[PDB]
């Protein structure tokens, strides 16, 4: 019937005594564990606190007590008894508050009703995620954590140390539904994919076996599937994997529990998974109370008479004996005794401060207690209650009631593991998992990475990615991205880490390669040469070998200009120093085969030789201010790109074109050999060699230009004409000595 | 106290009789407008329910009507009345529904208490946009259109043909802050921006006298303030606008309606308004009972003994008449009677078709009706109803009672506006608008443009955008975008419409632009010089001449192939032609200057002379193979790019190198002047002139490449060699004739 002992103060209870499904009544099978268990929990608490002498010292809490048959409909039926008291339309029970709850669809509905009449509800046991949202039931404050807080619980034992980022499965319904809900939300918000998500929503479907497969078909990236799904369909779906014989790392939710019946002869398909329970301490003062209840002394429940006639198969009124009680050995406690006195405490201690503050210097109530403000009961004393939850005398940090600011319990839960097969906690998520990592038994006797794609090393960073899965490309320039190469630094140049671009000073230079080391020796012959014809002979021929002189120490200054490094003035410079000696040998040839040809002073001629050279000189530094004195380097599609002066040099060719023209304009003087006095008087063997040396001096120069390479042509070119120059003179002196 | 006539079924409803403020009581002050005359109305719907023979022709409504004292807490506290009866726990009245509503408080209160019980629940009047959300009142269904449909209307008198987009106002509470929100979503959603968008809050604040001033401020694009405003707020504003004597177009919403006394003493600055009444057609059966009701004769509502001691001021048990009467002279029709008569129509109609289908074959009730289905009754009857409104026998298409799929009545409201100063129906909002556009009497005499930034032409197309406020750039390359310029082909180039780029072929040619005309006449003239002297004097003479002349032939190609138009291969091989040509007219000289020289047969000379002139032709096929034979363009920083063959051409200039040695060559040979025969025997006058031909040639050549304008540069070098060669041949033949 109805619990409706007085008091000064009354509370309101809504407890599933009788269960749901029986049929036509529908309000038959009155349910043990969820009903009385909870149902004496809260008389047991009532009857603690009008004992206890500093909570409510003068005020007596009185209860009344009402069936929900694990209904809705038949719930909020019964709910309009605590309304009908308060706004006075016997029962004269100013109802301070409900602590009913249970099945959160029953919650949900006295909630809505609740609200209007402005009565906060307490729920000793609804986990759901939608009475959370204060929008709609602004007067319902309960001490279990939601169910969002396993989404924000489970997606954090995946990332405790580099742990596992993918998979989900989901079931059908609210639990499943809404709970996934927030384990997306909370595994996209922290960078955590997530593979297959299927939802095995029917009891027996063709979908669960379909849902291993279509798990297992998604191998790499899915070994830990995060269970949301409830106990009856949990068996289903280890059944189905224990058929195909997979194995996998269940990371399960409340729903798996620590219920060995769940994997009932498929242990090792299930072995190393991982489940949260609710982390409840079991009331010990309440287990002596509720073992030491009577049929013939408890009449305050009259649902105890008829409870004591189901659980024991027996008849009260088969027959049971008088000396038969409850104990330890024939059932235990309820796993959520505690939330239930923790609910019930909830409101006596916010009542009580209530009290102290609208009625000071009274034990008793005063005259401002018999209306009571339900609004500033809930969101100034209830919605802010700390005190610590009673009959718990480990007293630690978590045995606090903080109601959450949306009116939820404080989220602690224990995370377990099944190694071989028995439950045994492995942690504990208050707010930060405390997990014995060491004592975990993991399912393939290792931890399980569970990562799509390998992390690309510094080498083959490259990645085209879902953002779990990157694909590892072979190509640091400047480390542009993870995920791209413009390559102007790639992995195919000589790189650096994050910086080797293009930039690198790669340029080629010889450096003394022990090829220039001939011309250093044909210069020091032609010396050697040069200083014994002086000797020898030591006028127009005087002259002449001086400026033939001049000629051949500009070659040698040009193959030193060569080694030099590149330089923006001293390459260009270089470059004109081959153009004047190249002249200045080809003048001497054309002044002494213009002095021959004179049948006018010698010292006018000799000025005036001077002159010829003197204009190549000119065009030689005009030639200069052309280019700006500049150098360009020089890239390719290859490495080692090389920084010298200017190249294609086409306008030394036009410096050549003038000693061309000089070298052709001696030839006119060369064709009168038969003219010329023979093996004396300045005989023509000399210039004959002067004019083949000219044309192989011409022929070596396009080989080296017809090159790319650049190792030795502009030495070996040089050494030609210091060769060719020593020779002009060789051959004319051979017969004196 | 409550009408509780009996009746085969009976309707719930709640008026808000009594009004809220009145003091301590708080229910005093009966309401007329809001309370009796929508009271009769539904008492006048079951009279004429029951009386009809087409609805229910066995089954008399009854009716069951409480009041609501125009407070939520006391509508709940009386609505449990309709769900005490049902759900068995005298008042025998299985309430189908309730025809509650008016203040939206009030009926979203009773909503949640009614959706727990299945009761359907009809509102004559609530505009409010939270009712809509079916997800947690969704046992309600209303015959008025809710307040965002005033959104969707006033954004759509906006944009009817290219009118205003800009500017919004505000106010606290819920009609005014819902209202914005969904205003803001319909202009966002259709391309509207916003001005200061401030929030009028309380009554009389200094906020106002600066509302008006932060939206003056905002000048430009702020002429057509959207106000969704209440009724003592809008005259709080127009005043204090009054006060300022500001003008705008306040395009206003249902709180401003149709009452003259929202503008009262400040008409001329409201002139021009628009405004949304809610398009209801007054019920004239009904106007007639109402005003037929007695005192004496009026027994079941106990309300109307008291309000007819209310609205005469009298005392009826001031001392009034008998023969007192309501009449259309007394007080006229509340302005939403029809949407209560189309709320009860909505459920005698909805339980009809229920009736028929459940018990058929039956003109009363059948068993099935003794439990009422709350869910199929709402939404598979009263959600699909479609009868027209009775009482109303203009029988429009606007006349159906049509429920939205959310439970909401059709959307029709009247766009108003005031004109001097009167309010005249302007247009009408069924679902799209019918604005009589001429007869509009708009504020300023014609019709507000309201737009932030100017629409850009094709020119000054380029726009820097808030969305609505672009800036007008000067800079149609390819039709880039609205807010973007890479000038490829900008209005600083002669561009075209969306194609213009620098692709435009914008070559530049010559075309005998009078200039070259010249060219022509001194070919002419040589030729004509050369003709005398050929018949004048018609060996090795002979040969030198047909050598000459085939250089002044060359010439003439020359001029004629630099004026064709720029080919490929055509300007290449003109190139070509001019190095040839000099080096012809050159080599007869060294020849001629060569057979002088000579104390080696004439026509082995002659072959030899000719090979001197081809080493210059194979060198020129040779460099013609260099680059391709192809053509390079020439463009810049202006417009008109040209397309020539290439430029800069370096080997040109080598191939004046090899006719200058050729040249130079012949001054070897032109010294012998002295040693030559003077007036006679192959004279050396001709080969002074043309060594003097040569340098002025030369010069001629480096002015036209110094310059870039390439006007007459080549045609006038080439007629100085074409003058130049006649010039020779003319100095020479300056004795004969
Ligand atoms: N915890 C419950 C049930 C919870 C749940 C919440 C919402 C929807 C479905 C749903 O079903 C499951 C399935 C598995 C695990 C927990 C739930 C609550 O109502 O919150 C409540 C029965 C528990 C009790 O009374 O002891
Ligand atoms: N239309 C009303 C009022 C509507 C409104 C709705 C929600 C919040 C505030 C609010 O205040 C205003 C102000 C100006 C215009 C209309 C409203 C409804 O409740 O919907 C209802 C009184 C009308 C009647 O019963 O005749």
């Amino acid at each position: 019937r109805e619990i409706k002992i007085e008091g000064d103060l009354v509370l309101g209870g809504l407890f599933p005594i009788n269960e749901k499904g029986t049929g036509t009544e529908e309000c038959g099978r009155i349910n043990e564990d969820r009903g009385i268990q909870r149902l004496e929990a809260m008389l047991f608490a009532i009857d603690e606190i009008n004992k206890d002498n500093y909570l409510l010292p003068g005020v007596k809490l009185g209860v009344h007590i009402l069936d929900t048959c694990s209904r809705d409909t038949y719930a909020l039926e019964q709910s309009l008894e605590f309304v009908r008291a308060s706004l006075t339309k016997n029962i004269p029970l100013l109802i301070a508050g409900v602590i009913g709850g249970s099945y959160s669809s029953v919650s949900i509905q006295v909630a809505n009703l609740l609200r209007l009449f402005q009565i906060p509800q307490i729920s000793y046991a609804s986990t759901s995620a939608k009475l959370s949202d204060k929008s709609r039931y602004d007067y319902f404050a309960r001490t279990v954590p939601p169910d969002f807080y396993q989404a924000k619980a489970m997606a954090e034992i995946l990332r405790f140390f580099n742990w596992t980022y993918v998979s989900t499965v989901a079931s059908e319904g609210d639990y499943g539904e809404t709970g996934i809900e927030a384990f997306e939300q909370e595994a996209r918000l922290r960078n955590i994919c997530i593979a297959t998500a299927e939802k095995v929503g029917r009891s027996n479907i063709r979908k669960s076996y379909d849902s291993v497969i279509r798990e297992l078909l998604q191998k790499p990236n899915a070994r830990v599937v995060v269970l949301f799904m409830r106990s009856d369909d949990s068996r289903e779906l280890i059944a189905a994997a224990n058929r195909v014989n997979a194995s996998f790392t269940w990371v399960a939710s409340d729903g798996w529990g620590a219920q060995e019946s769940i994997v009932k002869g498929s242990e090792h398909v299930a072995y190393g998974a991982i489940t949260l329970e609710l982390a409840s301490h079991p009331v010990r003062q309440f287990d002596r109370y509720f073992q030491s209840l009577n049929p013939y002394n408890n009449h305050r429940n009259p649902w105890f008479r008829d409870f004591w006639e189901q659980k024991f198969q027996c008849s009260l009124q088969q027959v049971c004996d008088k000396h038969l009680a409850i104990d330890s050995s024939n059932y235990e406690q309820e796993s959520k005794i505690m939330f239930v006195v923790n609910a019930v405490y909830a409101m006596a201690h916010a009542l009580h401060k209530m009290q102290r503050t609208l009625c000071p210097n009274t034990t008793k109530l005063c005259d401002a207690m018999k209306i009571l403000d339900g609004k500033k009961l809930y969101k100034e004393y209830l919605l802010k209650i700390n005190f610590t939850a009673p009959f718990n005398p480990n007293k630690g940090a978590d045995s606090i009631v903080k109601f959450d600011t949306f009116g939820d319990g404080m989220g602690r839960y224990n995370v377990f593991n099944l190694q071989q097969y028995s439950y045994l906690k492995v942690g504990h998520w208050a707010e930060t998992l405390s997990l014995d990592v060491d004592s975990i038994h993991w399912s393939r006797n290792s931890v399980p990475t569970s990562q799509c794609s390998d992390p690309c090393a510094p080498n083959e960073m490259k990645n085209m990615q879902d953002v779990c899965c990157w694909i590892c490309i072979p190509c640091y320039e400047y480390l542009v991205d993870e995920f791209t190469c413009m390559d102007c630094g790639p992995g195919q140049w000589p790189t650096a880490d994050l910086s080797g671009c293009y930039n690198l000073p790669e340029d080629y230079i010889k450096w003394e390669d022990a090829w220039a080391i001939g011309p250093v020796t044909i210069a020091c012959l032609g010396f050697l040469c040069t200083c014994i014809v002086i000797t020898v002979f030591i006028a127009s021929g005087r002259e002449l070998c001086y400026i033939l002189l001049f000629g051949v120490s500009l070659s040698y200054c040009m193959t030193f200009f060569f080694i030099a490094k590149p330089s923006p003035v001293i390459c260009a410079l270089r470059r004109l120093g081959l153009g004047t000696s190249f002249a200045i040998c080809y003048s001497a040839l054309l002044t002494k085969t213009n002095c021959i040809a004179r049948i006018p002073s010698s010292q006018v001629f000799i000025c005036l030789g001077l002159i010829l050279v003197q204009i190549v000189m000119v065009s030689v530094w005009l030639i200069l201010e052309t280019p700006g004195t500049r150098r360009y380097t020089l890239p390719e599609k290859r490495e080692t790109v090389i920084l010298k002066c200017n190249v294609k040099d086409s306008s030394m060719l036009i410096s050549l074109t003038y000693d061309v023209v000089l070298v052709i304009l001696c030839t006119v003087y060369a064709f009168k050999t038969r003219k010329c006095p023979e093996n004396f008087n300045e005989a023509k063997f000399i210039g004959f060699t002067m004019y083949t040396t000219c044309i192989i001096w011409l022929a070596f120069l396009p080989i080296f230009y017809v090159t790319s390479s650049d190792y030795r042509v502009q030495t070996t070119t040089m050494c030609i004409s210091v060769s060719l120059s020593g020779f002009v003179v060789l051959g004319c002196l051979f017969a004196p000595k």
